[PDB]
């Protein structure tokens, strides 16, 4: 029944050019790399490198193929998806693209000299929705280090794994209210909030304590790329042997912890500061970002594949911690203007949030002085104000 | 003589489809993936939108934009490439395959447990040449680490920046006789030859000695992507954190090297011993790693870039290195069968070369006693039995 309205939809023939049909079905947002339609792209494979005609859709072959995706594909062609006239949306994106480039901005890392090799003129925004609408433009191929962005998915795998009360018991939830380097406990010796490093340090000692660093990055490692549709997930060894030579605040501040006694029994300081080091140091694309704060968008299922990935109880604990606690002194003001969950990073990341809308991420190696992306935070301020 | 070419692709029909134009590409084995055909592969896309014909290559066209890449386009169209009749060639290619695929074998990994977590029914076969003509079967596109066959190209690397008399001042050239794992020097205490852990060791110590290791990587990293003209050169942090903590051969060779007063002045053995380990970790697809091995089967020319990565005398020196001392024990048996430089690994893979012709890469998880997979074996036996 599908294909006789998309015959309606089209102008009288009953047999449509490929290359044509492949139009007005990317503008729907949906891509051709799509695992849900996986099965309906190597049938057109199928049929298209065995045609040596072209111009010819058919309807029993279409009607007797697709079984499952049918859903996908009436929902997609009906304009009922989450984000209609897409092409629209993609003009305002574009224009807040070509309005944030004329910023400059600076300083884009003293520390951490292997990160401070990136051009300051790089620039690219990507954008995934929850039903699978993706488009992104800039250097989004280009990939990046996960500084601090990870810090939020992995208090969504101690949540998940551990019950938030067993989480809880060693972190606190309240904003600390200074920079994230800063050093200092509150008045029951915890750390603030799981976003700071300490609070992530204490979180990264949560997760799979009985076994060795190798098992517990492979685990990471293999329930992330589930998060994200097997996409690009790599990791920058370059920045991991930086950072790990010459950070020290994150030493002097594991160091601190271990003197005021808060953490799990029978875990060493050393391994689980190297552990964060390297979860630190995970790289991904713009656009695998895009999946990215997507999963966590939906209700913890992944907005391409559907599986189940994360429980709702560690969306909406991590949902409600970025909002509260995710641009460190940041964090109040960005509230105020934009009020939207968001984790900012200092290789220069934005893992900006709509929730049960869409995901985005922004890129720019300038930082501000508080340690924020100047040209992501312009974008999503003149985002926030144009829609 | 494009014109004439033109019409000597062309049957005597002006009419020519772009269905037509992008078959008959794979019989030639050119991907569309070529950075030398990029601006050619550029006005493909830019006719795909903006032609107003449809389905319509035509001659001017080709004439106009084609203005750096006549002699490629000349020589793949005349059939002027080292390797003819594309079809027979990958179909002997997969009857190889099939021969081999009756094989068992064994003995997957017992140390380096994440080793051990591949399926010991993995197989995969890749293969490109000096022109760039390419082709591959099986799970040639499964990342997998390049223990032991990164060895030829620090090896080159060093020799590349420092001369072949200062590489061998600390390291000699003659084969050792015995496994990877043994524990001896020859009678000047010095290791046997490059391609075993203690003279891989010492290559290694060689490379930019005072440099740390974060710029170190960084910059064999580069020459490994110029190498292997940006395809995936990843980096499987698993198998790094793992044989870190279980290998501890690698340790006592590396001691006994500095008991031995073996390396050069001035340098730190355990940095050294994990900028090793963080080389041995580097992992690559079957597909980029058939991209490696062809830039040395040729003078140092990488096949798909064109570009110049390595001096003649360290591909010589690398090749017959490989040649003489590449199996480990079993070097003399090769040489005796198959006769060419090939290098294994104990992550699987094999990294046949043929000198000026076409490289190869053979993967395979299950391993015999001796250190080599028992299928890349048995297909090397049978493709130097058959060709
Ligand atoms: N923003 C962070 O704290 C993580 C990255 C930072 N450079 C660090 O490791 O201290
Ligand atoms: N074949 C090998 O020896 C490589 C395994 C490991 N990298 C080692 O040096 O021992």
């Amino acid at each position: 029944l599908e294909d006789l309205l998309f015959y309606t939809i089209a102008e009288g023939q009953e047999k449509i050019p490929v290359h044509k049909f492949i139009t007005a079905l990317k503008s729907t947002g949906l891509r051709t790399s799509d695992p849900r339609l996986k099965e309906c792209m190597d049938m057109l494979r199928l049929t298209l490198q065995t045609t040596s005609d072209g111009v010819m859709l058919d309807k029993d072959l279409f009607k007797k193929c697709v079984q499952s995706n049918i859903v996908l594909l009436t929902q997609a062609f009906r304009r009922k998806f989450v984000i209609p006239d897409f092409m629209s949306f993609t003009s305002h994106i574009d224009e807040l693209y070509e309005s944030a480039k004329k910023q400059s901005g600076g300083k884009v890392a003293d520390y951490i000299p292997q990160l401070a090799k990136f051009s300051p003129d790089l620039w690219g925004v990507s954008v995934c929705t929850v039903d699978g609408q993706r488009h992104s433009t800039g250097d989004t191929k280009v990939p990046f280090c996960l500084q601090s962005c990870v810090k939020p998915l992995k208090y969504a795998i101690a949540v998940n794994d551990l019950g938030t009360e067993y989480v809880h018991r060693y972190v606190g939830k309240e904003p600390s209210g200074l920079r994230f380097n800063k050093l200092f406990l509150n008045e029951d010796d915890k750390p603030h909030n799981p976003m700071v490093n300490a609070g992530a340090i204490v979180v990264t000692s949560l997760i799979k304590q009985g076994v060795n660093n190798a098992e517990k990055f492979d685990y990471v490692m293999q329930f992330l790329n589930k998060m994200a549709g097997n996409e690009y997930v790599g990791f920058s060894n370059a920045t991991f042997q930086s950072e790990r030579e010459s950070g020290d605040r994150n030493f002097a501040i594991g160091y601190y912890l271990k003197e005021k006694k808060c953490f799990p029994e029978g875990t060493d300081m050393v391994g689980i500061l190297d552990f964060y080091f390297q979860l630190c140091s995970i790289e991904v694309t713009c656009e695998s970002a895009s999946v990215m704060a997507a999963t966590l968008a939906n209700g913890g299922f992944c907005p391409i594949t559907g599986e189940r990935v994360l429980s709702p109880e560690a969306v909406r604990n991590t949902l409600s911690l970025m909002h509260s606690c995710g641009m460190w002194d940041f964090s109040g003001q960005f509230a105020f203007h934009v009020g939207l969950p968001a984790k900012s990073g200092v290789a220069g990341g934005i893992l900006l949030v709509v929730p049960n809308v869409m995901g985005m991420m922004c890129w720019s190696p300038p930082l501000d002085k508080m340690g924020n992306s100047v040209k992501g935070i312009h974008f999503c301020h003149d985002l926030v104000s144009l829609c």
